[PDB]
């Protein structure tokens, strides 16, 4: 066991191993706070996230355990993974803090203030990470610019995916309006929104609320034909769509006038209302727009991922002990 040291950063306390030096606060949440640091063992800059109150309820506890499990599993260049996990606790009984460490990333994409080959490379890498996450049967559910991290080199990683766990601007219409049996393609919608906005410089669908969001989406993609209408189980939703004065599908060339037409065509395949008809991440990577980057021998899939725990309704101590086990059993990357 290594030696630890305490300091007090901006209202919060931090006890981290001596391995990590020069913590500078970098952001925060009800979920946790983050510091950049220097990792004396590798010479690299890293990010250490302290979870806020990991075991404050059975739902905090289960979330903690979810995040750790997911992260122990994610091993892909375009996905945030786990360099380290540690607790100052020397026993399960004193176990009440969790710290997570990964490579430090310079910025996120809401910050970015793009050209065609920039859009190509960034979307290519998101899709490549999503292909991997989707293959473990994980759905991100909240892909947005602020969740995608990027260096000045334009290397990109997805943060905070998985697995259970305005944002509404990038949300797919089926998840928005509470058709609670979606699929992985909800993420492909978000990707279309992100990509639209990188090429265009504005938010594709800036809803002021969920109803308005839906109205903006229907404006571009048109109201469902009977084919999609018949798969809508809720007369609430069905009637609302069937109360909305009809609207035609716009031609994407006009709305994304001056954009590479190959991007216009990808977007058309991503931004379909019918999630049974939406292109998947693997299909998207093979689309012509990414010809400069696609390589079917270097778009790996994931080991299968046991998320059975998700149906379990356990005690706080139970979730806490399971999290501790995972911490103990952690095997550093080479
Ligand atoms: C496995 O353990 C970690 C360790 C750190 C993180 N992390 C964050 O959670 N950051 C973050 C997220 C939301 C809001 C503010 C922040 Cl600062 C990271 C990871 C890498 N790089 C960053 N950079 C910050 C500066 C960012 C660009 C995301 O704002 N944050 C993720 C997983």
């Amino acid at each position: 066991r290594p030696t630890f040291y305490r300091q007090e950063l901006n209202k919060t306390i931090w006890e981290v191993p001596e391995r990590y030096q020069n913590l500078s606060p970098v952001g925060s949440g009800a979920y946790g706070s983050v510091c950049a640091a220097f990792d004396t063992k590798t010479g690299h800059r890293v990010a250490v996230k302290k979870l806020s109150r990991p075991f404050q309820s059975i739902i905090h506890a289960k979330r903690t355990y979810r995040e750790l499990r997911l992260l122990k599993h994610m091993k892909h260049e375009n996905v945030i993974g786990l360099l380290d996990v540690f607790t100052p606790a020397r026993s399960l009984e004193e176990f009440n803090d969790v710290y997570l460490v990964t490579h430090l990333m310079g910025a996120d994409l809401n910050n970015i203030v793009l050209t065609d080959d920039h859009v190509q490379f960034l979307i290519y890498q998101i899709l490549r990470g999503l292909k991997y996450i989707h293959s473990a049967d994980i759905i991100h559910r909240d892909l947005k610019p602020s969740n995608l991290a990027v260096n000045e080199d334009c290397e990109l990683k997805i943060l905070d995916f998985g697995l259970a766990r305005a944002t509404r601007w990038y949300r797919a219409p089926e998840i928005m309006l509470n058709w609670m049996h979606y699929n992985q393609t909800v993420d492909i919608w978000s990707v279309g929104c992100i990509m639209a906005e990188l090429l265009t410089g504005r938010t594709l669908f800036p809803g002021t609320d969920h109803i308005d969001q839906l109205k903006l989406i229907l404006r571009l993609v048109g109201t469902p034909g009977a084919e999609l209408l018949k798969k809508i189980s809720s007369e609430s939703a069905r009637n609302y769509i069937q109360s909305l004065a009809q609207m035609p599908k716009m031609n994407f060339a006009n709305v994304f006038i001056g954009a590479n037409p190959l991007a216009v065509d990808l977007l058309e395949k991503m931004l379909v209302l019918d999630s049974d008809k939406r292109i998947t991440a693997a299909q998207a990577l093979a689309h012509a727009y990414f010809a400069q980057y696609h390589d079917p021998d270097d778009e790996p899939v994931a080991d299968p991922y046991d998320q059975s725990f998700e149906s379990r309704d356990l005690l706080i101590d139970e979730w806490k002990s399971l999290t501790y086990d995972e911490v103990i059993s952690f095997v550093p990357p080479p």
